[PDB]
């Protein structure tokens, strides 16, 4: 419908421009009729989600690369795709013009975008605030008669959530994670520093702070908004080191597990809300196997925790066989989410690269290695920046998706957005992973799912400076001949009949 107005700023690709009078934004989605395939195309050179249409064909031959579907090869179903309001990307939202606005919700929240349905809300200030609180900070309040939202809830996070929720024809998902406890509920007094809930799981402070959850769950519903789940903590190894720069509150494993076997678990079971999902560790996946084994083998812990969610920092290397792949063997019932992801943190990168291509393939390979290990959904954090990476009040700033301009009434979405999208757009709710076999060695990076409605779709990544011939084989359908030129990013789509 409208395409990408292309800006360099001197990386390897482009941003698209948005304003207060243009966005670029699909047509309301639709299948082509059966034989047909759909592909939508990025690639390095500046090309944006753009759809071609080609035939499914009855033959093939040739010594080429096949991908066959393996549809009754079945792995994970999939909760979906989002991103994180935190205060930082709310003040940025609502920094620009109210059409300007409009046109970044509908870019992330509607059909005519990318149709994320998760959104992550932090409970009370990050490091992505620029005012340090929380909902509960007069002192020695256990049985929290002062819980209150202030003005970055109800003013700024609430009303764009509702925005989003308005725009969005697929149901939305929200997940809750704190940051920290009220100080007087930590052993050092501070929101920052190492320090854990004074006391013992089953006291009277870690009741006050599970109740606390409860209280936030209650508010967020007097302004009729629900949750799908919350997380035990943001980081629960973080509060465990000297110095840490900014909101925190440390659990080991062992803390963890008994703060939801006595406190959180029961707290949540006995409440109205009840039937939002518990995720535990919402941590890197350095510490898999090894929580998850500490936290699920308590048969008391585990009967509360419906998943583990995991961060993925892109700057840096880590195993993912040995961590995801060997928890996924050893609780192969117990799901696994990606809570939160972002790219940009390292000191001496700069937090914003306006057009980054690399950036981009960075979140669709993270993305396609999530679900190759079984992972069911993927949430990227802040949902939009301005220049410089922030607002953050220690200045830990980093990229995201959307950067804002204020003083142009602009807002750029980067090349992490349209890599994200060539799986939120094309993945709905529901969907399950099937598997996808390659007739032989090559560099691509792909992945294969079925839609709640039969239909494919396969979303293919080339890292590699080359263009690749290939093949896909549905074999209850035929043949998709095509192309992954290099430095692309292709989304097939097409309906199956048997
Ligand atoms: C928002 O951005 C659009 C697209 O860049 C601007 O419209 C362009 O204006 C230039 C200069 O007049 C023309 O050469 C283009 O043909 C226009 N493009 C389109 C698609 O209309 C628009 O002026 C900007 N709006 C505001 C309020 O600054
Ligand atoms: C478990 O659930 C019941 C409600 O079904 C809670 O009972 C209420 O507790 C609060 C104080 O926490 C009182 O102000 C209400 O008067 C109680 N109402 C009823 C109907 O009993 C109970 O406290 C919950 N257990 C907890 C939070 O540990
Ligand atoms: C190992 N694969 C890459 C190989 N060239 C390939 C491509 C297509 C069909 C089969 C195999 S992969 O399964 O696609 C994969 C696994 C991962 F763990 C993370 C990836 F990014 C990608
Ligand atoms: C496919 O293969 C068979 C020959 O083996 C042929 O009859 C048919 O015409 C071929 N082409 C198409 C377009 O089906
Ligand atoms: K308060
Ligand atoms: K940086």
């Amino acid at each position: 419908a409208r395409p990408c107005i292309p800006k360099s700023f001197g990386y390897s690709s482009v941003v698209c421009v948005c304003n207060a009078t243009y966005c670029d934004s699909f047509d309301p989605p639709t299948f082509p009729a059966l034989g047909t395939f759909s592909r939508y195309e990025s690639t390095r050179s500046g090309r944006r989600m753009e759809l071609s249409m080609g035939p499914i064909q009855a033959n093939h031959t040739g010594t080429g690369l096949l991908l066959t579907l393996q549809p009754e090869q079945k792995f994970q179903k999939v909760k979906g795709f989002g991103g994180a309001m935190t205060d930082a990307a709310a003040l940025n939202i609502l920094a620009l013009s109210p059409p300007a606005q409009n046109l970044l919700l509908k870019s992330y929240f509607s059909e005519e975008g990318i149709g994320y349905n998760i959104i992550r809300v932090p409970m009370a200030s990050c490091d992505f605030s620029i005012r340090t609180y929380t909902y509960a900070d007069t002192p020695d309040d256990f049985q929290l008669h002062n819980f209150s939202l202030p003005e970055e809830d109800t003013k700024l996070k609430i009303p764009l959530i509702h925005r989003a929720l308005q725009l969005a024809q697929r149901p939305v998902s929200l997940l809750a994670s704190p940051w920290t406890s009220p100080t007087w509920l930590k052993t050092n007094g501070a929101v920052n520093g190492k320090g854990s809930l004074k006391g013992q799981p089953g006291d009277i402070y870690h009741q006050t702070w599970a109740r606390y959850f409860v209280k936030f769950l209650d508010a967020y519903a007097e302004h009729k908004l629900q949750f799908w789940a919350v997380t035990a903590e943001n980081e629960p190894s973080a509060g465990l080191l000297s110095g840490y720069p900014f909101q925190c509150l440390g659990f080991t494993p062992e803390h963890q597990r008994d703060f939801i076997a006595r406190d959180l678990g029961p707290t949540l079971a006995n409440s109205t809300h009840h039937n939002v999902r518990l995720l535990m560790l919402d941590d890197q996946r350095l510490l898999l196997p090894h929580w998850a084994k500490v936290v699920l083998t308590d048969p008391e812990a585990a009967k509360y925790v419906h998943g583990i969610a995991v961060h993925w920092y892109l700057d840096f290397l880590a195993p993912a066989k040995a961590t995801l792949g060997e928890t996924h063997r050893l609780f192969p019932n117990t799901m696994l989410f990606a809570s939160e992801a972002c790219v940009g943190s390292k000191f001496w990168e700069q937090s914003v690269r306006l057009g980054s291509w690399d950036r981009g393939m960075q979140y669709s390979h993270s993305i396609i290695t999530n679900l190759l290990y079984h992972v069911v959904g993927w949430t990227d954090w802040n949902l939009a920046l301005n220049p410089e990476g922030g607002p953050n009040w220690v200045r830990n700033f980093v990229d995201s998706p959307i950067i804002v301009d204020i003083t142009k009434d602009t807002f750029y979405k980067q090349p992490m957005f349209y890599h994200l999208g060539h799986f939120s757009k094309f993945i709905p709710e529901g969907s399950q992973r099937v598997g996808l076999v390659a007739s032989q060695k090559n560099d691509l990076d792909a992945v294969a799912l079925m839609h709640p409605d039969g239909s494919a779709v396969v979303v293919v990544l080339n890292r590699s400076s080359k263009d690749v011939p290939l093949t896909i084989k549905d074999p209850a359908v035929g043949f998709l001949e095509t192309i992954s030129p290099g430095y692309s990013i292709h989304t097939y789509l097409w309906r199956r009949q048997h």
